């Protein structure tokens, strides 16, 4: 109804802090409305607070109510917030009372630092992530001038702007305003920094090649990253080297003390093998990160124990993967972080990996980078062969295209392809072109939207006309309704392309919801939101090649309310797998599985001292792969469940909460206790299963 927003002023609260709960209400009923707005706050099954205010609104008028609440004294507790305004409608949010974000991290990012961004605008984008998703830490991505010289100075003076490695202008005042805004919501700012990277031409900085790591035993070929312009490179160094540690840890401290960061997000490039030090000693790089990290933590904590937060990216996460055991078991990190590539493609394989990190780390929190739909040209597609084209024609003579063909020889001034699209709602749209190019170099075309020039786009060379890509994209704001998107070959464009299609790059809500459910039911969170409410499509965080539509935004608001409100049941140290015992889940009238099998309801059994926890994740109508696009699950109603429990257990009450249902509010279910040949059991009916239900059963 007319409850438009419910939220709090900060993302996280210390015990005893005042919480301002805001309620944005609008009357759109027809005539005047009078009544009460009732607040109820729950901790898991138990109500802990109520209050009410009268609310009278003429038709069409709006107001924001404020309810004040003192964060209760027990540290590390999540709460669900219900606002009930009768026939005007209802709303919800969640509250996290934690003195330390690293126990329950909800990790977002900032990757854009434009000088034109005002203090107000910096505050707005941070507030929005804080308010909508309770984001409590932000990874500041590519804020630094050089990987080995993070704050650019002229003599003793900090430069007001600098150009990053991709020639983006970074504004100091904008960065500082964002950090301030993060702190204002009780958030923490984590500075991206590599564990072992310099930029090119590092000698004049006092960095020695003798600290480096090499691909050969004669120190002639230093490990590097080559960005493809003959100018911009990273060079790699030995994390165990005392001089490299001295140098880069000094950079970390400079970043903390000068820029006001609260910690370092330590990064790497992932597996590199057959590594040597300068002197030609063969070295296993995978075990060299933990001594570096232990020492980084030491110097950080000595400098400022309130700004000493530390994590490290375990790149290419999978069970027993590269550096997985050494870092997770041995590194002095506050929480664990891992970027998943292609070694944990199934839901169950990824679950197993999260569980290994949790076990190895002593139940430290686990955050995953896991770019949704990364490989997919996901979204509404307009085939180029069905568009309106001038001076080019269609063809079918290169395999790989989608639809009935493609537009070919898009190669001369006057050539045009015009797409008639529809924006179903006002917002940003990612314009993604699928194309071919085997001209021997880059090709270009000019992008126009509704008759206006927007950008020259680059279309990269492939060694075959049979090789298609969809990495030519540009994001634009569109009003709701019809629009025209044109590519034109004009005076100044070069080469040629074959054009397959235009796609409105869009994150698939179904896969994104199921992945987030699987991750948090398994005991991890997911770095996926940042900047001005952008979802993360790619490892280069400024990438805007897909966008979220409002439906997914709303589901993420519900999801983040859920993993905040129920953080105790999802992420606590005592929340452990319950596959170790005599117990079983039985669902009537659906195929079920304990290993995330395709086209089943997937059950996951957890426990604490006080609760027997069963997650139901609905894979009916979908495959067992976490990353790819999915269909809407086959939603279920009145699903009978029978759960076997230990002879030791008696259940007081059965509860079910779902982000999909009433905003995550817990419903108590009637249940029957019984014992048969199979064992002691409990049974009940699940009223609804859409994507994800968490059943939690209180022990007597
Ligand atoms: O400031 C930022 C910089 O610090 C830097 O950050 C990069 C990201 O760092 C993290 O992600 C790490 C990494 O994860 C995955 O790789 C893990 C993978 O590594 C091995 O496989 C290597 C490689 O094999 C194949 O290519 C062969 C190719 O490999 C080397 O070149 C690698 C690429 O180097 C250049 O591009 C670098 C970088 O540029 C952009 O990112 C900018 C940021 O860089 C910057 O903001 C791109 O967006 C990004 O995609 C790209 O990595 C070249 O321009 C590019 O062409 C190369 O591919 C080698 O040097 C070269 O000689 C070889 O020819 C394979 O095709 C390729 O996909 C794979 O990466 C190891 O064997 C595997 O086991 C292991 O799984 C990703 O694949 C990789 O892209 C990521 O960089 C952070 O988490 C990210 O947020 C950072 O963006
Ligand atoms: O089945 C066959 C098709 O696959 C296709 O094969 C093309 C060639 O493939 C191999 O060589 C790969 C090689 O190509 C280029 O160098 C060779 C090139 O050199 C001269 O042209 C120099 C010219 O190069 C660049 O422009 C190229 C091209 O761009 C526009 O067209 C794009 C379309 O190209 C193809 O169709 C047009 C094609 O049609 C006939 O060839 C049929 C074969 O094509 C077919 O059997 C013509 O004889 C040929 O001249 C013409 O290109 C694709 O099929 C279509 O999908 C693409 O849209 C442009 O309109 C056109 O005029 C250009 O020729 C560069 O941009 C430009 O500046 C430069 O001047 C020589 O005159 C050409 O005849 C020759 O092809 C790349 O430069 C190089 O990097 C690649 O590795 C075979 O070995 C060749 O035998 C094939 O011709
Ligand atoms: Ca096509
Ligand atoms: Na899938």
């Amino acid at each position: 109804g007319g409850i438009e927003r419910v939220f709090t002023d900060k993302a996280r609260y210390n015990p005893g802090d005042a919480v301002s709960i805001r309620v944005q209400a609008k009357n759109g009923t027809g005539s005047s409305w009078s009544g009460a707005a009732r607040l109820e706050i729950f901790h898991l099954e138990n109500s802990v607070y109520t209050s009410s205010q009268s609310l009278s609104l003429t038709n069409g008028q709006s107001t924001t109510l404020t309810f004040t609440w003192t964060a209760p004294s027990t540290d590390f507790r999540g709460y669900f917030v219900r606002i009930d305004a009768g026939t005007l409608g209802q709303g919800a949010t969640a509250i996290d009372v934690s003195s330390d974000f690293t126990k329950y991290p909800r990790y977002g990012y900032i990757s854009e630092f434009e000088s034109g961004e005002t203090a107000l605008e910096s505050k707005a984008k941070v507030d929005q992530l804080a308010q909508d998703y309770h984001i409590n830490a932000w990874q500041f991505y590519d804020w630094m001038w050089r990987h080995d010289k993070m704050i650019k100075r002229t003599g003793g003076s900090i430069d007001s702007t600098w150009l990053d490695l991709f020639n983006r202008e970074i504004s100091w005042s904008t960065l500082q305003n964002q950090i301030d805004a993060v702190h204002d919501v009780n958030g923490k700012a984590m500075a991206y920094a590599m564990i072992y990277a310099s930029r090119e031409n590092y000698s004049p900085l006092g960095i020695s090649p003798t600290w480096g790591i090499y691909e050969d035993s004669s120190h002639t070929n230093q490990f590097d990253v080559d960005f493809g312009d003959g100018s911009t490179y990273l060079y790699m160094f030995d994390p165990q080297n005392p001089n490299w540690q001295n140098y880069i840890h000094a950079e970390y401290i400079d970043s903390i003390n000068t820029a006001g960061f609260d910690g370092i997000h330590v990064a790497q490039m992932g597996q590199r093998s057959n590594v040597y030090d300068y002197n030609g000693n063969s070295i296993d790089l995978s075990t060299r990160f933990s001594p570096f990290l232990d020492q980084a933590k030491s110097v950080l904590s000595a400098n400022n124990p309130a700004r000493d937060n530390l994590t490290y990216n375990i790149v290419d996460g999978t069970v027993n993967g590269w550096a997985v055991n050494d870092v997770s078991k041995n590194a002095d990190l506050d929480f664990l972080y891992s970027e998943i590539w292609y070694l944990s493609d199934s839901y169950n394989q990824l679950k197993n990996y999260i569980e290994q990190l949790r076990a190895n780390g002593g139940n430290k929190a686990v955050v995953l980078a896991a770019y949704m739909n990364y490989a997919d040209n996901a979204g509404t597609r307009y085939e180029a062969e069905s568009a309106s084209m001038t001076n080019v024609s269609t063809n079918t003579n290169h395999a790989g295209y989608t639809g009935s063909g493609f537009v070919d020889q898009f190669a001369s001034t006057g050539d045009k392809v015009s797409f008639a699209i529809n924006a179903p709602e006002a917002g940003d749209y990612s314009l993604v072109f699928r194309y071919g190019n085997n001209t021997g170099a880059n090709s270009t075309l000019n992008l126009y939207v509704d008759g206006n020039f927007v950008q020259k786009l680059y279309f990269f060379n492939q060694s075959s006309w049979g090789t298609w890509k969809h990495d030519a994209w540009y994001q634009v704001p569109l009003t709701q309704g019809a629009h025209t998107v044109e590519l034109r070959y004009e005076s100044g464009n070069v080469g040629a392309v074959n054009l397959d299609s235009l796609t409105l790059g869009t994150f698939d809500e179904h896969s994104v919801r199921l992945a987030d459910a699987m991750m948090s039911a398994s005991g991890a969170t997911h770095i996926e939101l940042g900047d001005d409410n952008q979802m993360l499509p790619h490892e280069y965080y400024p990438n805007r090649s897909k966008t979220m539509r409002s439906s997914l935004k709303n589901a993420m608001k519900d999801h983040y309310n859920f993993i905040t409100a129920y953080e105790n049941l999802l992420f606590d140290s005592d929340v452990v797998p319950n596959d170790t015992g005599s117990q079983f889940v039985n669902l009537t009238g659906v195929s079920a599985s304990g290993d995330g099998s395709a086209n089943t309801v997937w059950y996951i059994n957890k426990r604490t001292s006080d609760y027997n926890i069963v997650h139901l994740i609905n894979l009916l109508g979908n495959d067992n792969q976490w990353r790819n696009t999915a269909s809407q699950p086959s939603f279920q109603t009145n699903l009978p469940a029978k759960i076997y429990i230990g002879a030791d257990e008696t259940i007081s009450d059965v509860y079910l909460a779902s982000p999909d249902l009433s905003g995550g509010e817990t419903q108590e279910l009637a249940f029957t206790s019984g014992t048969d040949a199979g064992g002691k059991y409990v049974s009940f009916t699940v009223p609804e299963l859409k994507y994800w239900n968490m059943i939690y059963m209180l022990e007597h």
